[PDB]
């Protein structure tokens, strides 16, 4: 077995090197001796933990149903023949130079490089929600990149299938998704399981790409809402008559009035076309928040937009994946069957 641990993939992927540590085991770039080009081998350690076999499960189904030039795809997956046998699964991706994260901390990005990223993103973001699915976990670390500026989302371990009629919940109800990039809704009264809340991230991404710095760099869960209201000032009577939550109601009555601080005097040199929509994109209200579909068609990105070529999904998510409550056993046979396709 090729070691790097154990990185057991096989005769086919070889000259591995080790680029980075990942959620349930570790990822190396490897050389395809089929196909003549490198790839990335994502090794998955997941069937001890319960949570572990619900992210992969998810992911393996969402990522398999979706085919989009702007979503990381799945060339490959090496497991055992036998369930008893099986321990890690090899998932097999296009390799990509970078992500967003690395690029930010390296790069200023030009006008030109925002707008295009940008459209990619919504454009993938378009299929996602075409398909009845929320991503989720939008952010930087989560958008490959190429040598050419290719830019696929990866990462879909914290999806769900929207879900609006259920979203509402009480204030400061636990969440797993990066703090930098939840919408304000999360801490107030909001689940996340309706499609706003992508559109939120996106907006952060946005923000970050015109300074390279996280626009709402929260320190902890409550410290999240002081940044968003720092900048987009005390919230309206109308947004506020929208929260029916006392406790949440009753936090944001509590605090003292700020005016908005104006995205120009943020951003003064990013273009003001950017900014108007990312003024609709960080919207308070998710009511008012633009959706995917109108991001696309707005000024900014008019050198890109054409919606016959920006597809939606064939066969949507109807309902969610009922994971909740599986015995990891049960998530193991669904994972073993899930990935049965690739087996010789
Ligand atoms: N297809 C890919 N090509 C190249 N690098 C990749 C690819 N997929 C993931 N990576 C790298 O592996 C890590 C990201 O893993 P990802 O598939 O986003 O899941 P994750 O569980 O969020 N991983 P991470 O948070 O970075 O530890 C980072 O080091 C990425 O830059």
């Amino acid at each position: 077995a090729a070691a790097a641990q154990v990185f057991d993939v096989g005769p086919r992927y070889t000259n591995l090197s080790y680029i980075g540590e990942g959620a349930y085991g570790m990822v190396c770039s490897a050389y395809d001796n089929l196909n003549k080009v490198r790839v990335a081998i994502k090794k998955i350690s997941p069937f001890e933990h319960q949570t572990y076999c619900q992210r992969t499960l998810r992911e393996i189904k969402i990522l398999l149903r979706f085919r989009h030039e702007n979503i990381i795809g799945i060339n490959d997956i090496i497991r055992a023949p036998t369930i008893e046998q099986m321990k890690d699964v090899y998932i097999v991706q296009d390799l990509m130079e970078t992500d967003l994260y690395k690029l930010l901390k390296t790069q200023h990005l030009s006008n030109d490089h925002i707008c295009y990223f940008l459209y990619q993103i919504l454009r993938g973001l378009k299929y996602i929600h075409s398909a009845n699915v929320l991503h989720r976990d939008l952010k930087p670390s989560n958008l490959l990149l190429n040598t050419t500026c290719d830019l696929k989302i990866c990462d879909f371990g914290l999806a769900r299938v929207a879900d609006p009629d259920h979203d509402h919940t009480g204030f400061l109800t636990e969440y797993v998704a990066e703090r930098w990039y939840r919408a304000p809704e999360i801490m107030l009264n909001s689940k996340g399981y309706t499609k706003s809340i992508d559109i939120w991230s996106v907006g952060c991404i946005l923000a970050e790409m015109l300074s390279n710095r996280p626009i709402f760099p929260g320190k902890h869960y409550l410290d999240q809402l002081n940044h968003i209201l720092g900048i987009l000032g005390s919230p309206s009577q109308e947004d506020l008559n929208c929260i029916i939550n006392l406790k949440a109601r009753n936090y944001l009555l509590s605090l003292p009035h700020k005016n908005k601080v104006p995205w120009n005097r943020l951003f003064p040199n990013a273009d003001s076309k950017a900014l108007d929509l990312l003024d609709k994109m960080l919207t308070f209200n998710p009511h008012k928040r633009i959706e995917v579909e109108q991001a696309l068609a707005h000024p900014y990105l008019e050198q890109y937009y054409d919606p016959s070529d920006e597809p939606i999904a064939e066969a949507p998510f109807k309902f969610d994946m009922e994971l909740d409550d599986l015995p990891k056993e049960k998530l193991k046979e669904l994972i073993f069957e899930e990935t049965a396709r690739f087996q010789p």
